[PDB]
C-alpha cells in the first residue's frame, strides 16, 4: 500500500496499473516479475518536484543520476532515459546500457574502487560528465589513458567526509572501514583534487560522496551535505572551485507499510537548506544524487504460484515457484517484503512462504497473515524493483524470470525466461570428455 | 595447502596442476576460475576409497550422489558423470544436465520441497532411481502424475530426525523449522510413507535425509545415521522394507588450513560402523550419500589480477578484477577463503582484498598476509570449486568469468565469459520506448 501508488483491489483480486496479476501470471506464466511504468514515472517526478527549488534559488542543474546497479533491464533504463534522467553507472556494462539507452554523456558519472583501463577508456571516449575518482592510483591511469586517447577526462572525487564518530556512528564506521572514497582528515582528498589540477588531462569538476542505503533519515543526509560542503570550502580557500556536488543515494524505502518514512522532498529540503548556509562561502554547484532504491523498487512485483501446501507441527508452509534465485534479497539480509495472496478470500491464515531451492535461507517470509492460501492461487511480493533481477542467478540450475512491464501502452514483455538450453549456453566439454 | 593436493610453488610461481597460474591468467585472462580435474578424481575417490568396506561387508551398494547445485559446469557433470559418480539434483534443469552428461537415471535421485508437476514428468520419463519426497502434497502430486503417464515413480522419503537440541543446536532448529522433510516425531514420516504403499503409482525405494552443511564434526552424522536407522527398524516391525538409505551431504572442506577436519574415512568409519548395528533386526540397504562441497570446493581456484592498490589511514587495499558477482561466498556470508598472491615475493605485507563491485560488501578477505601486491601480480582464492560459479551472478552488470579446467591432457575452457552483449542477451524494448 504505502508507496505503492499504482496498484489496487478490485472486486477480491490484485491489480497493477489496472491489469489483473493472475491473470498477467496466467498469460506469461512463473515467476514472473512485474514492472509499473507509472509507478517508475512516479517515484521520478517526486524527485523533481521536490528539488526544482535548487534551480531557483541557485540557478544552477539538479541532477538525478539512476543508480544502474538496482536494475538495469533495458527496457526499464531506456524508459528513465526517455524521461530525462541521468544515469549513475559503476562498470563498463552499465556505460554499455547507459549508452545504449540514449542516456546524454553530460547526465552520466561512474563509480567504482575498480576502474580497469578498459573501462575508462569506454568512459572517457563516450566523454561522460564525471569520473568520481576513487582512489589517486585511479586518477593516475585515468590522466594516462587520457593522454593516450589525446582527450581529456572530467573527474569529481568521491571523499569520505569528516564525520562525527558520536551523532552517526554507522555513517562514519561505513565511511572509514569501507575500501571507497579518499580520506578528507588525512588529507588525501586534498592530495588527489591537488595533484589532478596539475595533470593536463584531467578536467576537475566536483566532489562525491556516498553514505549507505536503505537510509529512513534525514539525519545522516544533513550531517553528509554539511561535512561535504565544509570541505568544499576548505578547498576554496585553496583556490579551488567545485562544479558539482554529488550526494549519491541511499533513500530508505516503504518496505514495511506500517510505518511512515522520510520522502524526496523530506530529503530536498534538508539537503537544500543545509546546501544554502554556504551561499556565501562558496559558489553554488550543480547538485547531484544518485538514487536506486528509490526510483525503481515500489514499481516492481514478483509473482509466484503455489504449488505446494505442506503442514508441519509448528508452521504451514506454502510452496511457490519463485525462488531466492529469482529474488535474493530474502535470503540474503533477512530483509522484508510485504506478501500477499492476488485472491481476497473470506478468512485469513498465517503461513511462511518459500521457494522450491535446497537452500534453507530460500525464504520469502515467515507468520505472514494472508488470505487463504490455495494451491494454484498466485502470491505477490512487493517491492522487488530494485535488487531483485539486478542479483538474480542460476543457483540450483533455475532460469532467470520473465519480466513485463504494465503501462498505460500496456503490458509488454521486457525480459525474456531463460530455458534450459540456456543455463548451459556458455559452458564447453573439453575433448577428452566427450 | 590442506585439501589442495594438485597445486604448489615452484620457482616462486602458484602452479595449480603443474600449470603457472599467472600464465594460465594472462592466457585466458582475469577473472579466472581454475578447475582441477585431478583434484575432483581425489576428492571422489577418497570417498569411494572410504566406502568400499560397505559392499564388501553387505553386498549392497554404495552410490555418489553429487549435488549438482555446488557446481554444475556441464564439463564437471560430465567428468563426474565419467567417473561413475551419481547425481543429486533439485530442478528439471540439474535432471536435464544430469541426463546429457550421461549420468545413468538409477544413480540419479530428486530433492526439493517443491518439485512441480513438470519435473515430476520428467524425473519419471527418466525412470529416475528416486524422488526424495519432502512432503505428503509431492507423494500425492508424484503419484497422480505417475497415474497419467501410466508409470511407476519411484520415491524415497526425506525425514527430519528428532535431533536433541542440546547436542547439535543448529542441526536441530533446522529439522524442526525449516521447510524440508517429514517430520519423525510427530509420526508425519511414518503417515507418508504407509500412505505411500497404498498408493498405486509409486514405487518405495528407501528414506533420505540431509543435515546440513559444511560440517567439520562427525558427530552429527553419527546420531543422523542412528536416528535414521532406528525409524527404518520402525518401518521393519509395520511390514515396511527399505531398499536404500541416503544420508545427503554435509561434510565440511578445509577453507582454513589451521584446523583440522574429518576426512572421508572417518565419515565412512562413523556410518559404516553405525549401520552395521542394525544387521539383526533389518537387513543392511544400500547406502547412498550426497557429497557436493566435499567433492569440488577444493578443485576450484579463482584468478584475480590487481588493478590497483589503494592505501588508506588504516587499510592497505588491493583492488582486483574478480568481484562478489563472480564468487559470493565472502560477501554473503562473511566466509573465510585463502588467498595468497601467485608470485612469490621476498617479502610479505598486510592488505585487504576487494573487487571492483560498488557494495561495501564486495569484500574477499581483510587484514591478510600476502607476498608483496603490485599492480598486475595475480592473486588466486582458494576452494572456491563449489557454491562459486553455480551463485555466480551479473551484479553491477558483470557478465560471470571464465572458467578453464586444468588436466594431464591440458587445460581446457569450460565455460566462456559473457560480454556487454550477453547482459542485455534477454531484454527487449517496447515500441513506445525505442
Ligand atoms: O552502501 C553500499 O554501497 C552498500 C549497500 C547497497 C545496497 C545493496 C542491496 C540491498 C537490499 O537487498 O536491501
Ligand atoms: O542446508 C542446506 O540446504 C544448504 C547450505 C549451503 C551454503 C553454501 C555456502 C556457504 C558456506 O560454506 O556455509
Amino acid at each position: 500500500f504505502l508507496g505503492n501508488d499504482t496498484v489496487e483491489i478490485k472486486d477480491g483480486r490484485f491489480f497493477i496499473d489496472g491489469y489483473d496479476a493472475i491473470e498477467l501470471a496466467e498469460k506469461f506464466g512463473t515467476p514472473l516479475y512485474v514492472m509499473s511504468e507509472e509507478q517508475i514515472k512516479i517515484n521520478y517526478n517526486r524527485y523533481i518536484e521536490a528539488f526544482k527549488r535548487w534551480e531557483e534559488e541557485t540557478g544552477k542543474e539538479f541532477i538525478v543520476a539512476y543508480a544502474y546497479k538496482a536494475n538495469a533491464n533495458l527496457a526499464i533504463t531506456r524508459l528513465l532515459a526517455k524521461l530525462g534522467c541521468g544515469a549513475d553507472v559503476v562498470s563498463g556494462g552499465e556505460l554499455y546500457i547507459a549508452k545504449l539507452s540514449n542516456v546524454p554523456s553530460k547526465k552520466i558519472v561512474f563509480n567504482g574502487n575498480c576502474k580497469t583501463k578498459e573501462e575508462i577508456i569506454m568512459g572517457i571516449e563516450a566523454n561522460i560528465r564525471a569520473f568520481n575518482v576513487d582512489s589517486i592510483s585511479e586518477l593516475i591511469l585515468i590522466n594516462e589513458t587520457a593522454k593516450e586517447l589525446g582527450e581529456t577526462a572530467n573527474v569529481a572525487f568521491r571523499i569520505n567526509p569528516n564525520v562525527n564518530p558520536k551523532t552517526h556512528p554507522k555513517i562514519s564506521t561505513g565511511l572509514k572501514k569501507n575500501k571507497f572514497g579518499l580520506d578528507v582528515e588525512s588529507g588525501i582528498a586534498m592530495k588527489a583534487i591537488k595533484m589532478a589540477l596539475e595533470m593536463e588531462y584531467v578536467n576537475v569538476v566536483g566532489v562525491h560522496c556516498h553514505i549507505g542505503s536503505q537510509l529512513t533519515d534525514i539525519s545522516p543526509f544533513i550531517e553528509e551535505t554539511r561535512k561535504v560542503m565544509d570541505f568544499v570550502v576548505e578547498l576554496k580557500e585553496e583556490g579551488i572551485e567545485i562544479e558539482d556536488v554529488n550526494l549519491g543515494g541511499g533513500l530508505g524505502i516503504p518496505y514495511y507499510k506500517d510505518k511512515q518514512i522520510p520522502t524526496q522532498k523530506d530529503l530536498a529540503d534538508a539537503i537544500i537548506n543545509t546546501m544554502l548556509k554556504y551561499k556565501d562561502k562558496v559558489e553554488m554547484p550543480n547538485l547531484i544524487l544518485e538514487p536506486g532504491r528509490s526510483l525503481v523498487a515500489t514499481a516492481g512485483y514478483l509473482l509466484g504460484k503455489v504449488h505446494h501446501i505442506k503442514e508441519t507441527p509448528v508452521t504451514k508452509w506454502v510452496m511457490i515457484d519463485a525462488g531466492m534465485n529469482d529474488m535474493m534479497r530474502p535470503a540474503m539480509y533477512e530483509a522484508y517484503h510485504h506478501i500477499i495472496n492476488c485472491k481476497v478470500k473470506n478468512e485469513k491464515e498465517v503461513v511462511s512462504i518459500a521457494g522450491g531451492l535446497c537452500e534453507s535461507s530460500d525464504v520469502f517470509g515467515r507468520d505472514r497473515e494472508l488470505d487463504k492460501v490455495e494451491v494454484g492461487d498466485v502470491l505477490a511480493i512487493f517491492d522487488v524493483g530494485a535488487y531483485g533481477i539486478s542479483m538474480a542467478n542460476n543457483y540450483n540450475a533455475r532460469g532467470r524470470p520473465r519480466m513485463v512491464l504494465t503501462s498505460k501502452k500496456g503490458v509488454f514483455l521486457i525480459r525474456e525466461r531463460e530455458t534450459y538450453a540456456d543455463l548451459i549456453a556458455k559452458d564447453i566439454v573439453p575433448p577428452h570428455l566427450l
